[PDB]
């Protein structure tokens, strides 16, 4: 397999979601793609202690225990083989997920994903094994499965042959064009004339500009981390003024 | 239920990972929930159930068909009831989610998740029919379910009796350890287990303002800084190598 993924999770079932639908089940049927999980409960001192326990301090929730968390992590490690794999975990105190970093993260041999439960995981943990920390987004989820779902759908999109991923939103900063199919006309909507008898250069550039549009309505800042051309610039000015 | 939310998905069964598990399958035992899934294949009128068409003007990929789409929405709306449902379509062209838009989500009756496919759904069904669009990041998934997992189980969290947090009031959360009190040569912070409360407390709010200084300081630009937190913070900050 192209991509080998390891997660470390106290609910491996919930991973149905990925491996039985969608790209990623079509990956690892393809064999682009090799995903296992490692139960932290499988790997306590003994089968009468919890993956989690009581935090230090005070306070509400439990915490994760560092012990369970190292036998899986080690047991995953040993299974990644001659793999050089990165070990992240999934927090809302990490590195924020963009398409950059997806891209990033699909050039990698091996993944081991940390999805963390409760109010979190020891920071001695974190301190000795985990390579990088990854946040979906500033929000706060019960659980690091659904994130770490997420960055592997996100990854599994750009393996080869596992579709276009060249024509999205956030690839050259800017946010995705409207999208149309049959009818021609719907619910006294039709579909814009350029689609139905424009060229492949007036297509282009009415994407190009809706694009363009989009990104300055709803995401201006796309923008100011990309600067615009001349052709841009104009292509803009015209949708701006021409939006109504 | 305090909260009734109906997604329209090709893939109910992916909805098994928030049904099952978690503060939302949790929140459905306890009746603060209710998750209802609305597939557009059984409102297709084919033998292999088609929900995709080819895309006009050219290109690659397929765009998700209006009319299994204009189904189960309908379909939807109708067992919402006398509920004000919000349809909500999961775009990474949408609103970004935050926590401060999950605390206003998480007031809604009723929500209509959308959760999309292929190369999109047609701009038109949006147009007539999606009241509001959310993206979960900046970053491209093959679907919709999965975000509308993430928004369903974040806002469930805020749901009265569903369970301070790493994005309210500002700051990212403080370090979290548990026993034993020292493991492989490293020990636990001595203010966590001499058990005065202030000094637990105040140790507790420096390191959340120090780590969101060291990885989030544009969090703290749009914060209140007191006066007690910007000699907490600047104590963390002269304090270290
Ligand atoms: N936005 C996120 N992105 C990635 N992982 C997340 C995110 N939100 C929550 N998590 C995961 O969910 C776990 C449990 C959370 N309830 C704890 C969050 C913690 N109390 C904090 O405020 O940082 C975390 O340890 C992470 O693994
Ligand atoms: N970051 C995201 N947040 C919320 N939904 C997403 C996100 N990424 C993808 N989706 C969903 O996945 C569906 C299919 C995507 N492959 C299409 C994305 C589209 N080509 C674009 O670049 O905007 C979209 O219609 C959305 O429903
Ligand atoms: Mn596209
Ligand atoms: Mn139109
Ligand atoms: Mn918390
Ligand atoms: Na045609
Ligand atoms: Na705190």
């Amino acid at each position: 397999s192209m991509l080998w993924v390891g997660v470390v999770s106290i609910f491996p079932e919930m991973f149905r979601a990925i491996s039985d639908y969608g790209i990623t089940s079509r990956a690892v049927k393809q064999g682009l793609l090799t995903l296992t999980c490692w139960n932290p409960r499988v790997y306590t001192e003994d089968r009468h202690q919890t993956v989690d326990d009581r935090p230090f301090g005070g306070g509400p929730g439990m915490v994760m225990k560092i012990k369970p968390l190292e036998g899986a992590l080690a047991d995953a490690r040993q299974a990644a083989g001659g793999r050089k794999a990165k070990v992240i975990y999934l927090s809302p105190q990490g590195r924020q997920l963009t398409q950059a970093g997806v891209r990033e993260l699909a050039e990698e041999e091996a993944l081991i994903l940390i999805a963390g439960r409760y109010e979190g995981i020891d920071e001695r943990f974190i301190e000795e094994h985990v390579d990088e920390e990854w946040s979906i987004g500033d929000y706060v989820l019960s659980g690091g499965e659904l994130p770490a779902m997420v960055l592997v759908d996100a990854v599994t999109r750009l393996l080869p042959g596992a579709l276009s991923a060249e024509e999205d939103s956030f690839t050259d900063g800017l946010l995705d064009c409207p999208h149309y199919t049959r009818p021609e006309v719907y619910a006294d909507k039709r579909v814009p004339e350029v689609l139905l008898s424009g060229n492949h250069e007036h297509i282009r550039r009415w994407r190009l500009q809706q694009a363009l549009g989009r990104t300055w309505e709803r995401r201006a800042d796309l923008l100011d981390s990309r600067s615009l051309s001349g052709e841009e610039q104009k292509l803009l000015a015209e949708y701006i003024r021409q939006r109504d």
